[PDB]
């Protein structure tokens, strides 16, 4: 059997908006889906899931997919955060959804999310000139050309990475 | 006895908008107002007052003032342009005003002109960032501060220069 890299990804307790955290675990075992992946831990003081003296946190795998960047047999592991007593940590917002998801499974709710974002180079918007403003809006949206398109290389690389991960992307 | 510099300034025949031209004459004579100033000439082909093979032009002083830049006893001499027969050149637009001015001297017409201009550094507006736009208009007009004011050092030098020359400037 094989040795592979597992990227454990989780959400912290930062306010007002929580942030992603991740670290790499090197696993030497026979591959299996999710259930065979070890629970792990981290230091909460560093992630606002303590910033105190009593919170050490537990990482519990809830989702996994291939790591498109690392490639090969490497994987991404999305985790939920638990207290040392295996109850959901207060920052954990997944556990509430899982309860409601189960409660209303008969209705079969389905979601599509259209996720927007903006590129920056430092403090500057990537599509902005240094110290200034670009032309007013109108030609950027669904645009083409160097004058109006910024970051396409990134967007294309990201899209390819998401599909390779098996994520349900319908468009960009 | 003395030598002083005289800057002969005239307007050319460039189209659509005529341009200022100037050269320096070194005069070694006793100073007197306008009437003692020699008429002069130049080569028209170079100034769009020919662009041909037959125009040699005559400079006739109509106004003079101190040269504020050179200082001392030096002066600026504004001229009108004449044909070799001492008649007005076609580019000359002063001569038409002189006829109407005399014709209507009894009504005593008086003028004030509020002259606007914009600073540029190369192809770029002095108040614009390279490749972009500054914030929208509103804070520039009669403004103060580095964020909204561009070229005040030039503006001040020019105003002081106009006053030293004796021009009727009422404000900037």
């Amino acid at each position: 059997h094989m040795t592979f890299k597992a990227e454990y990804i989780w959400i912290d307790g930062t306010e007002p908006t929580a942030k992603l955290r991740s670290k790499t675990k090197i696993i030497t075992a026979a591959p299996a889906g999710l259930d065979a992946l070890p629970v792990w831990g981290f230091d909460g003081s560093s992630t606002n899931q303590a910033e105190g003296s009593s919170s050490d946190c537990v990482l519990k795998p809830v989702f996994s997919c291939p790591d498109p960047i690392r490639g090969g047999e490497d994987i991404l592991v999305l985790c939920e955060v638990l207290d040392t007593d295996m109850t959901p940590h207060p920052s954990n917002t997944r556990a509430a959804l899982a309860e409601l998801s189960e409660r209303f499974a008969a209705q079969e709710p389905v979601f599509g999310i259209e996720q927007e974002y903006t590129f920056f180079k430092g403090t500057r918007p990537l599509g902005f000139p240094e110290g200034g403003f670009p032309a007013a809006q109108g030609g950027y949206y669904c645009g083409v050309g160097s004058d109006e398109i910024f970051g396409r290389d990134v967007v294309e690389a990201h899209l390819e990475n998401c599909l390779k991960a098996g994520l349900g992307i319908s468009g960009i």
